[PDB]
This record gives C-alpha cells, structure tokens and sequence, in this order.
C-alpha cells in the first residue's frame, strides 16, 4: 500500500548502484520543497546532504540503503509538518520564539542556553532558521542523542567517549 | 608590517561591528581563492562558512573576532601551502594518495578506518578532494582534536560528558 509506494520511491531515487547519494538526495529534496511555497528555503546545498548522508551512514558505506533513507525520509516527513504547524506567522521560517515549541514537538526538549546556541549556529542574522536549515540541524540532533543513548548502556547519564570513536563520530557527519 | 596591514586587511573585512560573519568570512574566502587557480573549487558555500565561524568562535559572539579569525587565517595559509605541496600532480585537488602526506604535514596520524571516512564525506566519486572541502575538513579535525584534548588534559584518550556536554560539543553542521 504505503509499503509498495516508498519501495518504488526508493528504487527510482537510488538508481543503478541501488543506494542513495548525496546527490540523489540533495536533488529530491530539492524537487519536494519547491512544491511547497510554505517551506523558505535557499535550497538543499551538497555540503548539508552530505552531512546528512555521513550522519545517517551507519553501516559506512558512502550512501543510504533502503532502512537508512526510510529513516531519513520519515523523519523529514514528520518534520515538515511540524515547521509548518510552528510557523505560526506565515513567514516560511521558524524564528527564536518558534524554535522551542517545534523542537519540543520533535521530542527535543533542550533548555535556553541549548536553544540559544543551535539558533547562533543554524539560524540566520535575524534569529530565523529556513527549511534546509531546520531540517539539517534536527537530523543531527536526533543522531547526536541517539549516539549519546547508544554509549549511555548503564543508563547513568553520562558517557565515555574515546579518542577513536570522538574522530568518527565528529569526523563522520 | 605585515601586521599591520593584516590589521587593516580585516578591520576592512570585519566592518561596522568589528568581528567577521559568517557571509564575510565566505565572500573573503571566495574573493582570495579566485586569485589562486591551483587551488579547485566549486566555491566557498554559506553553510560551510557557518560551520567554520561556529568551531571558531570560542567567546560564542555568532562571530569571529580580530584572534579568532586571525588563527583560523593562519592555519588556512599554512595547509593551503600544504595542499600545493603534496598536490604532485598538479591537478588542483588531493587524491586519495597525496591525502595521507598531507595530513601527516598538518600534524594529525589517523588510521586508514579515519580516512576512509573522511574520504566518504569530502572526496568525490574519484577519490579527489578540492580546496574549499580540504579547508572544511581541516578546520573541524584541528577544532575537535583541540576540543577533546582541552576535555582530557592527562591524555587518558577519554572523555566524560552529559547530553547538555554532548550536544555543545557536537552539534555543528
Ligand atoms: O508520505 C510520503 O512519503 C510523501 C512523499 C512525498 C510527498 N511529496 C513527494 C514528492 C516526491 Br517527487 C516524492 C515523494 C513525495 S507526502 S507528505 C507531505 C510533505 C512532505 C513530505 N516529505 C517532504 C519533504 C520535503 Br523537502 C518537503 C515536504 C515534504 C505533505 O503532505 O505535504
Ligand atoms: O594572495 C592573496 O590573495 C593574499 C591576500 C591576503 C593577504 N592578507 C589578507 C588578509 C585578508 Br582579511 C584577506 C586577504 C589577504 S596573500 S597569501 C595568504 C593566505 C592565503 C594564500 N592563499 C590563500 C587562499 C585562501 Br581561500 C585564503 C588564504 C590564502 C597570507 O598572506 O596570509
Ligand atoms: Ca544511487
Ligand atoms: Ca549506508
Ligand atoms: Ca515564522
Ligand atoms: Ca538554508
Ligand atoms: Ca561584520
Ligand atoms: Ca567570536
Ligand atoms: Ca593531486
Ligand atoms: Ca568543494
């Protein structure tokens, strides 16, 4: 139903080498929001798909295979939902008044110095973070905290992080 | 002398407010890369400068600063000079090959699972890498190494964060 759409979505946008580039995704991304006038965007750039398919690249290698983009692509889907039902201005953008409540209704409830340092690192001179932006930074959220939860098997709140796994984990996203 | 003009080079760069944006850094970046021809690029993008600026920007300002941008220039002179040397093909970007010299030359020893990663992340389909990525790619390597090792002052090679930790050390696009 749903199950045989997304798997035909997948195929097409995989292609020839049966997993998703960069490139592929930056370029569906792309198409989806420009049908979208609610979302503001500069666009979906390489480097930020990039990013986003090193992040989510948990088998390493290179690209997203069918579990890592259905991830992907349900979270951005839940997502643009929740940037349209913040933007409670109409602006297209998601300002420092916004973010909280949006964030919060991801599942991230961080507190204002967090929330003050995402807004200096992902949103603009203004205080307003755009679509490819929004979406750039919760990818890395959601993997930073899952990461966090993977170390955290005693479940004591804090983690040890090696040298090693401190590289890949920075290095690799 | 030298110091001098490189005073005036970014009191003229950093304008009203005294400190380089993120859209200066990458207008300064593009404007000097364009009068290097050896050094490739598909350009310097905002998203990238955004992340150069917020690994820099220790006061957490939004900005950089006269000694914030003044290091983060010395080390762009010293590994664009790097880049030219181990850049013996003269293609204008460093191959899988010249990488590990290069980064020798810079200082860092990282194991081949490393490479591959960054490899992944900021070389293209053929293994080359251009100057605006080896610039990114440097830029984050030293911030995280510089990072972890102010976190780990009697090298134990670990570290001990929570998420509020974490998520400062990480989140970084
Ligand atoms: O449930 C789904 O898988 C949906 C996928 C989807 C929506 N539009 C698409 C266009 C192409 Br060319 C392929 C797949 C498409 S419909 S949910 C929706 C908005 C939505 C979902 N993902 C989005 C990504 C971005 Br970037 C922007 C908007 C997205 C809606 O109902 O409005
Ligand atoms: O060759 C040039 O264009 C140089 C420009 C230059 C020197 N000092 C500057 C200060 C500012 Br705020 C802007 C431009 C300045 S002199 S060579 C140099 C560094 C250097 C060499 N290649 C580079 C490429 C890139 Br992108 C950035 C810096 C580069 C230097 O003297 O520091
Ligand atoms: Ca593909
Ligand atoms: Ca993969
Ligand atoms: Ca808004
Ligand atoms: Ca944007
Ligand atoms: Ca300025
Ligand atoms: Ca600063
Ligand atoms: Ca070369
Ligand atoms: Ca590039």
């Amino acid at each position: 139903e749903e199950v045989r759409q997304f798997r035909r979505l997948f195929a097409q946008l995989a292609g020839d080498d049966m997993e998703v580039s960069a490139t592929e995704l930056m370029n569906i991304l792309n198409k989806v929001v420009t049908r979208h006038p609610d979302l503001k965007t500069d666009g979906f750039g390489i480097d930020t798909c990039r990013s986003m398919v090193a992040v989510m690249d948990s088998d390493t290698t290179g690209k997203l295979g069918f579990e890592e983009f259905k991830y992907l692509w349900n979270n951005i889907k839940r997502w643009q939902a929740i940037y349209k039902q913040f933007d409670t201005d109409r602006s297209g953008t998601i300002c420092s008044s916004e973010l909280p409540g949006a964030f919060e209704a991801a599942g991230f409830h961080l507190n204002e110095h967090l929330y003050n340092m995402i807004i200096r690192r992902y949103s603009d001179e203004s205080g307003n973070m755009d679509f490819d932006n929004f979406i750039s930074c919760l990818v890395r959220l959601d993997a930073m905290f899952r990461a966090f939860k993977s170390l955290d098997k005693d479940g004591t709140g804090q983690i040890q992080v090696n040298i090693q796994e401190w590289l890949q984990l920075t290095m690799y996203s």
